[PDB]
């Protein structure tokens, strides 16, 4: 896939944040560009690591998740603060763990596909045949090739490791061999980290990327800042993305025989509700949309069974009825939303 | 496939009141069945709607989670969030959850083997009495004397093992507990409010970051197998009097879409809890004293003054919720529970005068 | 066991002196065990053991009641100091060490059975026959049933884990203990054990703190409460003689081994109890444990010469007690 | 052994400290008295533990060492401060490991006799193959005992025969019986864990199950601590035994204070004890062909030298005698090879010559 | 070995220069080993090794005496830094010692196998595979793995460096290490995968500068387990000149044979050696005194140009003279910052 083909696929899931989509696409394209090179340059070239920057919940992780899911690559998210108190080599360990017929012959074959120890026996042959078809030395060694060639690692909240300054910067030095390249031992095999791609992310409000150790700053060639989502983006996130949470709730109630429909003004007042809570108390980003939506739909989701065969409409009046009383009280909103 | 009203109606048989918490947990369990009906793509994108219970201790937050999992026959575990402040790894939650799912699926599988094994064990022991060369007449004549009762007597126990071992399938069982954990698993994290936010704030919020992969989804290794946490349901609870859910790390606040506050229990609810729930503690004491041949009966005014006694202690000193009912009842019944052997064949009646006699002197002194 | 609660206390009176309320409280818990088994399938799960919290000064027999109670029921038993977990070891070790005691308990008891049949069918033959007679799956699984059904655990000095820095570590131990009483499942090399029906006995002086200082989930898991009274001088005189295999009876048979006959006068027993009481008041009160230190100091001269005194009848009188003791009791230093 | 026989044997090694000798003798004698009792009392009776008290180096440990060596019992010395940092159960584990090597080497001593007889009968079969002892059978038995792969083969038969004679289930289980019935443990510097007060008293609670009785798992087997005897020791100048936790104070029924050694005690310790350090240096130089002899005034000035150092700097007790003696004899001990066939005399003038400049 | 104490010192003089008191002290300990075996069954248990405490500034040869002493006795040896345990279990000392004794007795057993195997392999005949099968056929593992245990228990030697640094907060952890070391000297038994070893008869050598602390600051139980005390003197400029040449396989002799490998012949003038010792002394006085270790840093700095060109210099005879030493050094010794 060309870099524009990657961004266009990411637009199907993430909304906006095109600069982060363009930056990740360059890294994945360099993978294919490297394989076309000669024996010497393939060793000298190393992945272009990315450092995402921005407030929480704007989709930094989702880009890394959909990117690895787009490439079918191994992926893991690790909190950098986990190591302030486990060995750093566990990152690669957990990454590898995630990585002509007779007439009676047809007459019985028909009754078999139609359905029918006998019934238990069909399941045991799937194991014996799939084991006979599978190649374990080509499989356990494939996950190693999938990690080494295609592997991806997302390091969240890297800005928080910038008394404590020795332990904080000590985690950076422990992370250093993985990016500069090294070899880690695992029960599944011996993995090399040279060509693994990495994505670090942090708000960087307390610290700056310059505060990172110099050896780490040079191993993160690509830098990108992700913009904060607005109320208008909340309305888009509720609907536009494939399998959006509103589409999920609609199909969920459809299973009960109920038909949910959201008005544009009803969607607009949900985004306004999630925005008010982030401003009134604490800003969690687009994550607030999930808490507000379930609070609005809790009465329908409970009653949907008796509501089978009915068409429910979520309007602006319905949103204000179940929400504005909760959003008006900030003491309650921190608990309930 | 129970509908959400069927879930609360079942929960009303045990928990009293707290309907909003019942409605909230029912929505999460129903989304499980609603997800399976969806297509291949949506089943991955949809994730469990996690709940945050809030309220004073002892109002039934855990009992809702306990009866909900018991209602679904799902694996369940309660974990204290403060255990990780000191230390143990956070991954142990899934490990201990699978160990409960293993024993759960195993004992339930024994319930299946308990039947078939007795039939195959009988056919084995009849081969020694009537060796083979429609059941034979002597085959039934011995089969009758066997069921009537009778090394020989030890032999029937050994065949239950060999037959249940011959009947059990370990690859469908140990892999069943994994499917029970991944699909149906439930985890209750008590006192999550105590890990909210300088020195402790790093160790407190560090536990939140350690918990983060389990809710965002991850893979944990266990001796029983490799489990994925993506579809596991979680229930966090806390009083949140010192802190508020907004004090939680932002990645955690968005992984708890459903929030509910549980109301403080009243004196009237205490009277209902003593009697109304199936196998209520009063019914338990009644059958226990029946074992000794004694008949316990509680008057409505006697039940009313026990609930008033437990309420006064929670207000006079510390409010433990409905847990106070257990301490008060045993203190009232301790004299009968000691004498029940000698009281066999007698009808004892717990009245308002009896409750005040054994209690009011104790409740009067804080 | 089907013993009625009065039969339990009467058996406990053979060892412990006084503290009847603690005896009555433990008997109710053991009787509820037999009462539960007669119930139906539903109530047997809902009913849970009535846990007891002993309260009182050290050395008044809190542990002995739990020890003799488990010994009376032939149940597995373990004593654990709650402060051990302040530093560290996992709390689940309680069930692990309990099963290890239950394993050795059911094994040595199973040896007593195979001891009989193997001698008929038969040192080497005792092993082959007992192995031929034993069914290890009924034994290692018996200790599990003995722990789950009959198990008992005594948690000493629980008052010291009550409630800023230590209060987190102190109350943290309470939360770690919480699953065991509320019920849970612990994995052991011997098997998988469930804690739902295990009985527990917590004890503490509670002079610094109070049971109300315990976490609320823990206060509701200890339905039965009892306070143990301080021992008097008269109880010391009873402890010296009345209990089966009392320390005076132990010294008598010990000297009987050497051919010597010890006999204690009532006034001689009376002045030993007065001696142990004065030391507890003059310096520090250790409870009935003082009786052990005072008696050995009195008998050290007889115990030393007992070989040469074979064939003699020695009498411990009030004059003998004052001769070897009062000079020592007079100096508190 | 009766308690007077124990103290009299202890006097052959330790000098003075009779009260500590009388106290340890009562504990070892209660062991034999318990076995003679009935089934019930043998369980109820528990060892009478001892708490030694006094300044360092006065022989507290030597009493425990010679006591266990007198009883052939397993023994271990453990520093209580080792657990301040970090498990207490290792005490029983290391105790059994010493008991394993103790019973094993002692079992080799038994097989040492019979195996030489059976090994000789094996080696005579190759020299005198069989078709009253034969003429050549004795003729080779004589040349064999006179001395002579051949020479290597006699060692291999000692293993096969000692293995054929030994019963390992009676051995690894014997060390367990030696630990449970006869075991002894010396806990040095117990006073330093008295009321850090949480970590100090926490070690006491960790030690509590071992004295109150418990069961510890080991690779060699499962051991019970109920009947093991223990000896705790401490200077108790900073703290007192009353500062110990109450459950620990009642598990130490016997208390004894050991007196500080005097200059007169030093002179006795140098000579009177069996295999005293002066006797050791004498036999060592005798190996080189030299004769050491110490004058009474020369012994008197060595004791005065060790006393002055303990007073002038730090008092280490009788341990000072070892450092002073080796410093005096270092010139002889080096030259002992060339001094063979000579009689050296250690006099007061010799002691002052090599020492007083240092003191 | 039956060597007398003077024979031990005379052999030590072939390697170490001076420090005769430390040589006499170590010789008395090794001789007591042979003196003990001649005693009866009783005295052999009661007598215990006379442990030594070396004292002096760093680099004066405290370790070299312990190394050459064990190498002289063919005994197992290990050097352990006492500060390693301030933060591993102390029992690892005996474990690592047995691991050195295992490889010591094994390679030495190969020296007996290297000969016989070649004869039996010739009779069989691939030549490399038969050395294994024959050496495995000739080797006795129960006499070997048990030999290293006898070598550790009877002949074992341990050197504990910088013991003076373990003499309120650190004082507990510092003195805690002493108590952990105490059982090893008083005698004990340690479990190892190779077997069960007893420490009663092992000899130990502790060393420290003792400028911050004194041996009296050691715990009393440890002071009595170190009967022999010796102080090692600081090396002079004249001693540096001797250390460069006199000792067998001296660093000057090592550099000469190294350049001989390239076909070059190195020769040092007496004045050239004299100006090397003067160079190392000036650095120790001008900045920090590291002892004789300064000789290694100065020599390699002087010879770095020859060591670089030695390939192209094959067949040539080099002479290190006073003019050559001053040319490559005095400019560096001048500037103390460099
Ligand atoms: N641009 C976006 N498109 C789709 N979903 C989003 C977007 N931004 C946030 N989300 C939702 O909010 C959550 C974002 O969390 P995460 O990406 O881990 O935070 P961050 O991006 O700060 O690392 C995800 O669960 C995701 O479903
Ligand atoms: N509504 C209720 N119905 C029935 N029992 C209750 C109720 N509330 C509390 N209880 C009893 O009190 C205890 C509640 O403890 P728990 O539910 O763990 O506290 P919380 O709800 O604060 O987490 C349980 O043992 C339960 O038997
Ligand atoms: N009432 C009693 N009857 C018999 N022995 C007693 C009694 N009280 C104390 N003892 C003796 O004193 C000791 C009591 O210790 P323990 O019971 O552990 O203390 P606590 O009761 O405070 O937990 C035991 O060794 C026991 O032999
Ligand atoms: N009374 C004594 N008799 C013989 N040797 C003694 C005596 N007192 C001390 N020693 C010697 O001094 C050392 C005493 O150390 P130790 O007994 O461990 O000290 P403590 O008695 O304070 O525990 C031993 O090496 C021992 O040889
Ligand atoms: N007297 C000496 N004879 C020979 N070499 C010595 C001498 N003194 C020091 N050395 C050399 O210097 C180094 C001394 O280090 P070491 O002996 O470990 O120091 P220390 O003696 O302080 O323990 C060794 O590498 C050794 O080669």
């Amino acid at each position: 896939m060309t870099p524009r083909e990657i961004v266009s696929e990411l637009d199907k899931h993430i909304i906006g944040q095109d600069n982060a989509k363009r930056s990740v696409a360059i890294a994945l394209r360099n993978r294919w560009r490297r394989m076309q090179l000669n024996e010497e340059l393939r060793h000298e070239v190393t992945p272009k690591n990315i450092l995402m920057i921005g407030p929480t919940g704007v989709g930094k992780t989702e880009i890394a998740r959909r990117l690895a899911k787009l490439a079918n690559a191994p992926f893991i998210k690790v909190e950098a603060t986990k190591f302030t108190e486990k060995e750093v080599d566990s990152i690669i360990r957990d990454l590898t763990d995630a990585a002509e017929p007779s007439a009676a012959r047809q007459a019985f074959r028909k009754k078999l596909r139609e359905g029918q120890k006998i019934k238990d026996a069909m399941k045991l042959l799937i194991e014996e045949e799939a084991a006979k078809l599978v190649n374990p030395e080509e499989l356990k060694q494939d996950a190693i090739d999938a990690v080494e060639q295609h592997g991806i690692v997302f390091i969240d909240e890297i800005d928080k490791i910038c008394g404590p300054d020795v332990s904080r910067e000590g985690v950076q030095r422990d992370l250093l061999p993985l990016v500069e390249g090294c070899t880690v031992s695992t029960k599944h095999g011996m993995v090399k980290t040279d060509h693994i791609l990495f994505i670090a992310s942090g708000a960087f409000q307390i610290a700056k990327p310059s505060d990172l150790i110099p050896e780490l700053q040079g191993r993160l060639p690509i830098r990108v800042e992700l913009q904060a989502l607005t109320t208008s983006d909340f309305e888009r996130i509720l609907t536009e993305p494939n399998a959006s949470i509103t589409v999920q709730y609609k199909a969920l109630m459809a299973t009960e025989g109920v038909n949910i429909e959201f008005t544009d003004s009803g969607i607009k007042r949900i985004a306004e509700a999630a925005w008010q809570v982030n401003e009134s108390t604490e800003n969690i980003g687009a994550r607030r949309l999930h808490t507000v939506l379930e609070r609005l739909m809790e009465e329908i989701s409970y009653d949907a069974s008796d509501l089978s065969g009915q068409n429910i409409t979520i309007d602006a009046d319905y949103v204000s009825k179940h929400l504005d009383a909760l959003v008006a009280d900030e003491d309650l909103s921190r608990f309930i939303l």
